[PDB]
Parts: C-alpha cells; structure tokens; sequence
C-alpha cells in the first residue's frame, strides 16, 4: 500500500529547508534507524493540496534504485516520508569549477539518470515528470564503483497519460519547445526526453544551457521554437554521445529516440 506511521517510529534531528507546500526535516526511522526526509504541509491557493496529494500518487507507484523511494505517509499533519541521499544535488556541485567531476564518473551519471526515465516511460500509462533539470537530481554516491550514484527526485510538476497543456510559466531553458508557448499535444513523455538532453549538456560542459546566449524573453521563446536554437556542442566531444544528444533535442518530438536506444548508446562510450 502506502504505510502510514505516525510518530513514534520517527525521530526529528534538525531542518534542512523550506521550500514548496511547507517544511522539510531530517529525522530518522527508529525501527531499523535509516535516515530519512520529511515532507510537512502546512483557499484558493490553499489548493496546493492537491499538489501534495498529487505527489503521493505518482511515487506510490514507483519502485527503482534510480528513483527517490516514498516509505510512508503520516498525520496530522500531513507528512511524505521520504529516503534521505546524503551529497546534495548535481547542480550545486558543478558550480564547483576548482574540482571537475571525472570522466568516469560522469558517465556513471548519465545512465544512472537514463535508467530512471527509462523506467518512468515503460510504465502503463507513461509516467512523466514535468520538472526535469539539474537541482532535481540527487547525488547518493561520487565514488565509481558505487551501486548508486545519481536519483531523480521531485515530481512536484508530473502527470499520467500524455496530453496536457501550457499551465504555469517555466524556466524556459530547460524545457522542450512545444509545451512553452502554448500548443496541445504538448506534455507528452517525450518532452522529459528533450530535458534530460540539456541534462547531458551540462554534465558535458559543467554550464547551464543556454547562458552562451543573452535575449529578451521574447526572443529567446521564438529562437528556441522557429530558429532551432540550441546549446553549442564542444569540438572534443565524442561523436557518439554528440549524436544521442542531438537526436534528444530535435524540435519534432516524433523524432527523439526511445530510452532503450538511448541506454545502449551511452554503454558504449
Ligand atoms: C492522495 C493519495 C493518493 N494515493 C494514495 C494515497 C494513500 C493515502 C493517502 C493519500 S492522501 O490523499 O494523499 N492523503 C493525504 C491526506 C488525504 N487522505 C489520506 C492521506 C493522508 C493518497
Ligand atoms: C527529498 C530529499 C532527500 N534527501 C536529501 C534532501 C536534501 C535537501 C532537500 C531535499 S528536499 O526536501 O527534497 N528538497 C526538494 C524540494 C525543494 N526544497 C527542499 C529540497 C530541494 C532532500
């Protein structure tokens, strides 16, 4: 199901952030002691409700090591307990220019993260996130030879069923063409696919997508959608993963790959 402890298995330590519907905690599960997060909740935007419960659903039925696990539910308020991954987020670390990630472990990864979409995608209906860009990943591991060492965390955006439409303003950079300015199919799962390209990119490069550029909002919107404005790929990259990024990006959803060729091409590299 999803279990529902209420507070005598948990034990509270400290705080670790604010952010969306309320306050995050670290704490710990007393019956085996793992480490844990802790989701709280805190009218018309009180239906932020349904956001939280939102939340529960589509974890509920999510059950991979690439992805972040929901152990129980609790009450009063209203809590998400989550497992907790100990060394922060991927774009907090690439921020850190002094010490560049190595070869090795970059690839571990890329495939780490394609793994988890892969899974997402072969659900029934697909299952697609929304919200996919750099602080969204978590690092469990940097040593190369860990079982884990990236997780996709926080579907506070994500949807069943491939259809929705424009919704709320977004930073653009990281999102595919056709769900920005407003269009219908738009909101498929292969919309997560021309992310998880920029994803690539500056695991790459170590940059945000797009800051080579400076436009007005405008501009940039109509750049990426009729122009076919994208991020410049290095001349040192390997030709391989320069072609799965680019077929990733391709302003036609219809033509980026599915996640089987994607996890192949990246195991060759
Ligand atoms: C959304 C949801 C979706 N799927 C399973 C769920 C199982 C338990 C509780 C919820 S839940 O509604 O999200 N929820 C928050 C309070 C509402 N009722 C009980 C529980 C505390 C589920
Ligand atoms: C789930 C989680 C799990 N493990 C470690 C964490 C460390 C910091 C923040 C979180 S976290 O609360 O999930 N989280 C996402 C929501 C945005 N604001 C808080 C921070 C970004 C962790």
């Amino acid at each position: 199901r999803l279990p529902t402890l209420a507070d005598n298995e948990i034990e509270y330590e400290k705080q670790i952030g604010k952010g969306g519907f309320g306050l995050v905690h670290k704490g710990r599960l007393v019956k085996d002691k793992s480490v844990v997060a802790i989701k709280s909740l805190i009218t018309e935007m009180i239906e932020k409700f349904q956001e939280f419960q939102r939340e529960v659903f589509i974890m509920s039925n999510l059950n991979h090591p690439n992805i972040v696990k929901l152990y129980g539910l609790m009450h009063n308020p209203p809590r998400m307990v989550m497992e907790f991954v100990p060394c922060g987020d991927l774009y907090h670390r690439l921020l850190d220019k002094a010490h560049p990630i190595k070869w090795s472990v970059k690839l571990r990864l890329m495939l780490d993260i394609a793994l988890g979409i892969e899974y997402m995608q072969n659900q029934n209906p697909p299952i697609v996130h929304r919200d996919l860009r750099s602080p969204n990943i978590f690092l469990q591991s940097l040593d190369e030879n860990a079982p884990v060492c990236a997780k996709v965390a926080d579907f506070g955006l994500s949807q069943q069923s491939v259809h929705s439409v424009s919704g709320l303003l977004g930073n653009f950079q990281w999102m595919a063409p056709e769900t920005i300015g407003a269009e219908e199919e738009s909101y498929t799962e292969k919309a997560d696919t021309y992310s998880f390209a920029m994803i690539l990119y500056t695991i790459l490069t170590g940059e945000g997508p797009f800051d080579e550029y400076s436009y007005g909002k405008i501009k940039f919107i109509n750049m990426i959608r009729e122009e076919g404005l994208r991020p410049t790929i290095p001349e040192d990259c390997p030709p391989r993963l320069r072609n799965v990024i680019e077929l990733c990006w391709s302003g036609d959803p219809k033509k980026r790959p599915h996640f089987s060729y994607i996890v192949k091409e990246l195991s060759e590299l």
